[PDB]
């Protein structure tokens, strides 16, 4: 008994865990991950920047990052409304980075963007960015609510 | 040595647990549920009213039940069409009952409604209620086949 | 003490099993799995029918094909472009047979198709197929790309 129950449940538990994988692979496919190729998703609510940073991090996700103009467009595309990048300039004014480090690589920033404008009300000027439906960057208010996008990995 | 290996496995299950956490959480995310809020979902199959409790409670669920505006709004808009909701007055005719336990509060009736059609000739009178596109409610034969829309916790 | 640690581990291992079966369950109803009918999903992404192949086998799915009208239906409304379906006449040139093995029964060809088409340039005749937008289908080479689409059983 004992020990070859005990193997036996070493067996049960590697199989649940492919299973799962396989679950994992099935939920990603239909959320439309394309192969090697990371991958967006959003539940359409608006939030200030923080409460998006800390439900992504929850999923195990990041704050979508455009990384080039082609991942632009696929936010963009899940999106459908404004919503916020990972990518601020809270640390050093001027200077944006992304929510996992280092300076932009990539930018699509609209007409007279970035201001860090006052103007808002909120409060502070503006550290935070959106994309918004045409693709386009905005620097704004890390206190206003946009739609929150995750990232996971390809 | 049989119970190093029992913590091993045991930590294995935990890790596992978690998994399961987080993709439940990532796939409630994925198909739209907002923070704080309820989690109306469809296949978009219609059916009988003890078939969809049947179908809910199998994904340890409840037929939906628009308690409050937003929540009505949500269920409609997920619905696309004629949903049955969690309410019947089979205890007694005109006092329906939220099939969870508990008196009917937030309403969104039509005109005329309800009427308790008992002319049908599939199934006595109409003790169950459907929401339709314009959100509003009508009283129909429990017989009848409409789409299930379920609901889960916030 | 081991014995009562295996018995809580086993009861562990059935509480996971039987979670896991839940989320799939509800997966399944979320992505518009019917009532006794099997499901078809995609992630929208363009591929040769060898990729789609081992894309589906992956997921424990097979590349979608419809045995009758209702299910060309579902296939071409979660589709909504070209794609490839799990019929072939690769093995013998002139009779379709499906992946999972059999004659092709059902068909829903598109006038003057399957006609072993040269003339595309990718090498070879045309051995497999694609349902189009109408439903139609065309047989076309299998080293073109066309959207995966993935069938579960019922
Ligand atoms: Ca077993
Ligand atoms: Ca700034
Ligand atoms: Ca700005
Ligand atoms: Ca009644
Ligand atoms: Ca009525
Ligand atoms: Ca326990
Ligand atoms: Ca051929
Ligand atoms: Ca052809
Ligand atoms: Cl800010
Ligand atoms: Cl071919």
């Amino acid at each position: 008994a004992i020990e070859v129950k005990l193997a036996n449940m070493e067996a049960e538990i590697n199989t649940l865990k492919s299973k799962l994988e396989l679950t994992n692979k099935l939920h990603a496919f239909s959320m439309g991950k394309k192969s090697g190729k990371k991958f967006f998703v959003t539940n359409h609510e608006r939030m200030p920047f923080s409460k998006v940073k800390a439900l992504c991090s929850e999923l195990r996700g990041t704050v979508a990052i455009p990384r080039n103009a082609e991942e632009n467009k696929a936010i963009q595309e899940v999106a459908k409304t404004s919503a916020f990048l990972g990518i601020t300039d809270e640390v050093t004014e001027g200077q944006f980075m992304y929510v996992t480090g280092g300076r932009l690589t990539y930018s699509n920033w609209k007409k007279d963007q970035p201001d860090d404008w006052y103007g808002h009300g909120l409060g502070g000027g503006e550290d935070c960015v959106t994309i918004v439906d045409n693709g386009l960057w905005n620097d704004i208010s890390c206190q206003a609510s946009h739609t929150a996008v995750c990232e996971f990995p390809a």
